[PDB]
């Protein structure tokens, strides 16, 4: 299947799981790839940077020392960026992150109520959001919203250049305006904050450049996406909301809603030394595309794998990864859905859907192109 076809772009789980149900471990001639859609497999593709790996450069591929980042490195240099970041952001109070993130998902859920007419809720909550949330965390100043998603929209889709090469070039010219930004933070920022704290803890500048742009951008785009197709969920399937509405059942919905919605779609490797992989012999260079989202998505490990259901075993899901390249994030994402959960249930707004949900075609990152809805107070 063509993962930028518009039938595939509207729901392509079907086609993961039909890939599945054929081979869990499938080789992609076209795209030169492994494509890893079973739920053993990720999982042990993940965690296993001994013999699967995201530093092309332990195949002999040249990456100048100019363009390395927290995740395109392996250990052991990954570990003195990796504990660099966890140690700015274990140095945020979590009571005032969690204040400022449900101040931000109150405040825009407000400017959407009074609104007797179609509202699109990516551009009007997940992106202002998002973009909010991230530069609160970062301790800078937010920058202009719409110029901001341009910029970043062209790097999620160069993620796609394996599949469309045009797609590549727009990236560079967006990574080098995020560089200014960071560049900039770095060269201004207060010492509150998290790019305050990961100043001080400074590994070379370079790698920490690009890791902090990987924060603000991931960050960025990762809760901006969620928020898109949880909200998607949330405006066909109201009852969701309509929950206890208790702390450790927000808990139970929230792992549902990012094991199922969960934006990343594509998670890749390199085979850095040979390794049975599900049914298949993946060899040394061999790119595997894990799909997570689809992994996610195996009955065997999650019955009624399609279904919310509140009563599963925690803990299971790969939408963060696994491992040592495991989320950074992943603390403050389900923190952040959880505050937006707690406002929309504090707004009582009703959403309904004024239009269909209209998918980016961007295949690693899932994200909604237009979430149409009505408001209702
Ligand atoms: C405040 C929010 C977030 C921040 C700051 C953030 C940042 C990061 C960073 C810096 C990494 C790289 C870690 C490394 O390579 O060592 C990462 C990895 C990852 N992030 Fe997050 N992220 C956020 C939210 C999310 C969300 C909401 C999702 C999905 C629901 C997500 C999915 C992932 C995944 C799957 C990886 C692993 C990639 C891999 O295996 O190399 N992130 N994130
Ligand atoms: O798969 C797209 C992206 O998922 C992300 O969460 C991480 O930022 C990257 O490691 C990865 O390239
Ligand atoms: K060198």
């Amino acid at each position: 299947y063509d993962p930028l076809a518009p039938s595939v772009i509207a729901d392509p789980y079907p086609f993961y799981r039909k890939l599945r149900e054929t081979n869990t471990v499938h080789w992609h001639e076209f795209l030169d790839s492994w494509v890893v859609t079973g739920y053993a497999e990720c999982r042990q593709v993940l965690g296993d940077t001994t013999n699967f790996g995201s530093d092309f450069r332990r195949i002999d591929v040249e990456i100048p020392d100019t363009q390395l980042s927290v995740q395109s490195l392996d250990p052991p240099e990954h570990g003195a960026i990796r504990h660099l970041l966890v140690s700015a952001l274990h140095e945020q109070p979590l009571s005032t992150v969690r204040q400022q993130f449900a101040a931000i998902a109150a405040q825009h859920l407000a400017e959407l109520s009074g609104q007797p007419g179609t509202v699109d809720l990516v551009s009007r909550f997940a992106r202002p959001v998002a973009l909010r949330t991230i530069t609160a965390f970062l301790g800078v100043p937010p920058p202009d919203g719409a110029g901001f998603e341009q910029w970043s929209n062209a790097i999620v889709r160069s993620m796609d250049a394996g599949i469309e090469p045009a797609r590549a070039e727009p990236g560079n010219q967006a990574r080098a305006e995020l560089s200014r930004l960071v560049t900039h933070w770095l060269a201004e920022a207060d010492e509150r904050g998290f790019v305050g704290a990961a100043r001080r803890a400074a590994v070379p500048a370079a790698v920490l450049a690009n890791s902090l742009r990987a924060v603000l951008h991931a960050g960025y785009e990762s809760v901006s996406r969620l928020l898109g197709g949880v909200l998607a969920r949330l405006v066909r399937h109201p009852e969701l909301l309509a929950g206890p509405a208790t702390r450790d059942a927000d808990e139970a919905l929230v792992d549902e809603l990012i094991r199922l919605d969960g934006p990343v779609q594509a998670d890749a490797r390199v085979c850095v030394r040979d390794q049975p992989v599900g049914a298949q012999l993946v060899r040394r260079g061999d790119v595997l595309v894990l799909f997570i989202a689809a992994a996610n998505r195996d009955p065997a490990v999650f019955p009624d794998p399609d279904a919310v259901r509140l009563t599963r075993r925690r803990g299971l899901h790969l939408a963060f990864g696994r491992g040592a390249h495991a989320c950074l994030g992943a603390g403050l994402a389900t923190l952040q859905l959880r505050e937006v959960l707690g406002a929309l249930r504090a707004g009582g707004l009703r959403l309904a859907p004024a239009g269909p949900a209209a998918y980016e075609p961007t295949a690693t990152l899932r994200g909604l192109a237009e979430l149409p809805v009505s408001v209702r107070a």
